[PDB]
């Protein structure tokens, strides 16, 4: 019955425990570094961040044609005058440039970019690599893998492996979401689709989805869906999905992940940063859930305003894991309130965050930022049932946080560790 | 002696929300004397539906082997997952822990055994007694449903409640389900029609009426779908325009609506089945607009409702709106809900009712809403203190009053 | 020195926020020239329309009643029953202490009649003189309506605001009332047919023309109802697609949309019976894309519409978010709101303005409103600090000047 005596040293504790727990990010689109160079990295790439594109196209006189237009270095010159000299950096994604330059051991004090450059210059991709993953404590990354992405798809068919640091999950936006003009694709692959819907086209599309399983060895398969989303619905989305997807990840056992909310190219010269989001029903989500009681899905989504209820299907669905504060989500406050509000409904049952890095730099930010909040968040909950009478421990502190930042993943998807 | 800083106003004002007896406005307790229904226990604390959803998130135990189990059993697993395999952090597991350390058994020995041994010793009217006073409510008001037939027998023998106990008349059954319920109506004497004409409206008004007289309640009340819009041409749009309403404004007893629920979308897990959707505000407008002179209760169970439905309130002084149902039940929602109510509405609202199932539940309900509610009179006290005015112990005590009793009472007309 | 702790960095965000002059750019205020339209006074406070919703949840007073009262009596009720039989803890009624407080006045005395003396004996040009001051407030964007008869007067007689005052031309009654609207515009002289047809928009164009030149407008605005849509095959859709936005594009003035207030749910309760809903955000969407040559100022009325409204200003620098209206402007909202936005657009944003209707209100809309903005950059000012940011003391009143004055002027191009 040794247990925590103060709110005092419950806070060190927790604080410990949360620094100290390696994470497993569930999402990012980070790759092994023997991919090469569609690992991104550096203050640059940083900088170019599409997040801060969109931040700077607020402020800036110069065109979106003529940013475009500028080389990578220039573009994270002007970025760096325009959000951090010509105004503070205090938006979560600038601070975040310097949570990742503090983290390396460069001085954000001295301002110095050419400085900050210079530090990466010195370094291989295995080396930082290395660095960084020591230094946000993170022992396992999984990708986003695009097998439509010819630039990708080439390191699969070379036989390459990702290190055992990085997971593979099998991304299928292309084949769901665009399936009238993907199906030419398959054909030029030697998946034998029809013009029409009938069983050859779905044998040939399970053949697709368990050629790219069996080489890739996905934990989960993936896709991105608008505020619309429905389910059923007849449509080349609601075919594949019935016919094809949920029938392959049964028989594999391997989880669908569902990430529900954006609406794409609401500005198209904006590229990355022109996405935008809006409310989805829940209807097809619980559908699917009810449903396909053996098939699992991981769901994250995109508005404010679906949030509360995805946490309280989540309490209907043993079946739903929901994870991570997605993107337009991933800010203090709705990172707060959300991650509040599933301890509350759901207690240690769920994921709390994924960092959805693009650059490998920011891993460092992504769980420094989200830590210190669900570590407040944990203070707060133990501290409750300590003033309840209940004695909580140290080692039951580490098996908790153990649980949010790796196990219930690893345990939901059917496999590691 | 006046009120000089916000130490000793937090001092002040947690004791007078502490001291205030609470009027619990809407519970599914019953009066120790109806007998069984009064549900109350660690392994019924346990085994509250709350508790299912979240013991299914982890267990390995299938739904139905879980409903297959005793009682005890059921419990004993949940306090093995919930509590003993991962620590019991979520609003509900914490609830369960505060009733047991206010009946003064320690959660420390995490002891169930020894916690059962406290409830078989005592009678229903004992642990009535002793919860009432540890959880300081005065008044709890009841669901009572005619249609439910061991309900019906205690009112049909002339059983009366406690006068702790107030009686609100459930009406789902016939605003809802009246294709079913018509049926029933008619074997106890009431005769509708197939049509909707004035034999079926005097029957149905009837109806109400008798069961008015015999409970007495303080309000009638129905639980509404995500899609619920008034007017609208289905039974319950014309039972409510038609019978509902012209009845409720003759005894001048409320309507109360609890929007937001939807039914069973994981039929297995039976009171833990239910979800949640946004409602439209139209047909709430609708009711409070065009029906002046009837007095409407609402909460709802959707958090994206809450804020419209304060500003709601602000319109429309016939609209009382009570609690955080369900869903809503939760500290991070708790206080974002009184402060939006607070800062629109000044006390002119009812913060809080319980909706226990199980009658440990007053405590751990009131005393986490109460911590709550405090803080956030503090703040605002303290905000108006900063502004100049002086605020006096016992205009503290008035406002404590009318939020956790007063304001309930004035608005039913009585008590 | 030099700023190395949140203890330090909260003192001089303070002194700079506090410090820092402001340009309000949303009231329904007037240049003191203007005459009586400029409300201003205590029993103005007191019966301002936020204050008769209140009042109507609590009084037995009837709301025909209340209108038949002077406002004197009106101003006595609201005192009586929402700060003596009630703590005036609403947002509303601590607005009227801070007043009272910053004008020298004491809220302990709960002294009316003296409240009362205190503006008996200035002018309206004396009085703006103190507010201005006491509030840290340069400039004031006035709602200027062409077709109110009462202000059309004063801008046919030639007369100009005060340098501290600009105008802002109001539209609702074309854009959002055309076919009641069309028979005063062929009084004026502006000969639009029955058709929609380019006699019809050289006509309407030339009224807004002939107001803009009068005017000298910082913004042409239009309150919409929650289910605005555009484009849309309606008056309003028509005007503001052949008139409004080319207008506005060759004279380089931004369109201010107010979007989200439904329109007399209440009518009995005037001014205070609107109410509220979400909105698409398609339109908006649809017109930021469509029209890069325009420039679009926006602030909606629902809460769950705030989050998707600082994604959509990531996304379209032609858009400019501003302030928190009406029911956003309590304490609870703003702070999520503030947080919100300066997370996802860090200082490229505009985040209050007062929406004052009397004068003295500019005191506690600022002064409230700043002490949240205030500890909202502390917060983000030390998340940087704590990364290893120098922050200089410089460069935090130049952030506060662009929050509370520069952006504003900056997008419109002008002052
Ligand atoms: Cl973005
Ligand atoms: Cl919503
Ligand atoms: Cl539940
Ligand atoms: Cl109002
Ligand atoms: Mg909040
Ligand atoms: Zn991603
Ligand atoms: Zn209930
Ligand atoms: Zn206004």
């Amino acid at each position: 019955s040794l247990s925590i005596n103060s709110r005092e040293v419950l806070a060190e504790k927790v604080k410990n425990a949360v620094n100290n727990q390696p994470v497993t990010d569930m999402h990012t689109h980070l790759f092994s570094p023997n991919f090469g160079e569609i690992l991104l990295w550096d203050i640059d790439e940083l900088l170019t961040y599409h997040y801060l594109v969109a931040e700077v196209m607020r402020w800036t006189d110069v065109s979106i044609e003529a940013f475009w237009a500028m080389s990578k270095r220039e573009q994270a010159d002007l970025i760096w005058e325009e959000l951090f000299i010509k105004r503070s950096p205090v938006s979560e994604a600038c601070r975040g440039v310097l949570t990742c330059l503090q983290g390396l051991g460069l001085d954000p004090a001295t301002r110095d970019l050419q400085v900050y450059r210079e530090y990466f210059a010195k370094k291989t991709s295995e080396e930082q690599v290395d660095t960084v993953l020591q230094l946000a404590n993170v022992s396992d990354v999984v990708m986003t893998n695009d097998p439509f992405d010819d630039n990708e798809r080439i390191s699969w068919l070379e036989g390459k492996q990702p290190d055992s640091r990085f997971h593979a999950a099998l991304r299928l936006d292309p084949l769901l979401n665009e399936y009238e003009q993907t199906k030419h694709r398959l054909r030029d692959w030697g998946y034998k689709v029809n013009d029409e819907w009938n069983e050859g086209s779905i044998q040939e599309v399970k053949r697709f989805l368990t050629d790219w399983i069996e080489r890739m060895d996905p934990v989960y398969m993936a896709v991105s869906l608008p505020p619309t989303f429905s389910f059923p619905e007849e449509s080349n989305r609601g075919r594949i999905i019935r016919d094809c997807l949920l029938p392959v990840a049964e028989k594999h056992n391997i989880p669908f992940a569902m990430m529900i909310g954006v609406k794409k190219r609401v500005h198209p010269a904006l590229g990355d940063a022109g996405d935008f989001v809006g409310k989805a029903s829940m209807d097809g989500v619980e559908h699917l859930l009810r449903e396909y009681p053996n098939n699992k899905f991981l769901v994250t989504m995109l508005s404010r305003e679906n949030q509360h209820e995805l946490v309280v299907l989540a309490r209907k669905f043993s079946n739903l894991m929901i994870f991570g504060c997605w993107w337009f989500m991933n800010n203090p406050e709705i990172i707060n309130e959300m991650t509040r509000m599933r301890m509350e409904m759901l207690g240690t049952s769920f994921i709390p965050q994924h960092s959805d890095a693009r650059v490998l730099e920011q891993l460092i930010y992504k769980w420094h930022h989200s830590k210190s909040i669900i570590a407040e968040v944990l203070i707060d909950k133990y501290d409750d049932i300590l003033q309840a009478g209940w004695e909580v421990t140290e080692e039951e502190i580490k098996r908790d946080v153990a649980d949010l930042f790796s196990r219930n993943f690893w345990r939901f998807v059917g496999r590691n560790d």
